[PDB]
């Protein structure tokens, strides 16, 4: 599924993200824009043979399994491809474990060389929530 701004916005506050581990709203809806243009099917394979998964585009060398991954992790005790539904609950209950994991939303390089430290409000501007 390819979600609208404010769509996302309003599911990702339905799923308790506004203020988890106090990151507000738009910094998780802009951390999606740009790991993933909003797209629950986005895949990329990463240089080292993992691939990341999802609207926040969630690694398989630690937080998912992919069965094809040598000598990764799976500590969101889920198979990546649910991080694909449409349904984003696995994709954010497995981001509350990532941003609690010490280096908060730094685990998101496209958080910290797009979305910190900016207006990140913007991205829920307008929208009903
Ligand atoms: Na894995």
């Amino acid at each position: 599924k390819v979600f609208g701004r404010c769509e996302l916005a309003a599911a990702m506050k339905r799923h308790g993200l506004d203020n988890y581990r106090g990151y507000s709203l738009g910094n998780w809806v802009c951390a999606a824009k740009f790991e993933s243009n909003f797209n629950t099917q986005a895949t990329n394979r990463n240089t080292d043979g993992s691939t990341d998964y999802g609207i926040l585009q969630i690694n398989s060398r630690w937080w998912c399994n992919d069965g094809r991954t040598p000598g990764s992790r799976n500590l969101c005790n889920i198979p990546c491809s649910a991080l694909l539904s449409s349904d984003i609950t696995a994709s954010v209950n497995c981001a509350k474990k990532i941003v609690s994991d010490g280096n908060g939303m730094n685990a998101w390089v496209a958080w910290r060389n797009r979305c910190k430290g900016t207006d990140v409000q913007a991205w829920i501007r307008g929208c009903r929530l």
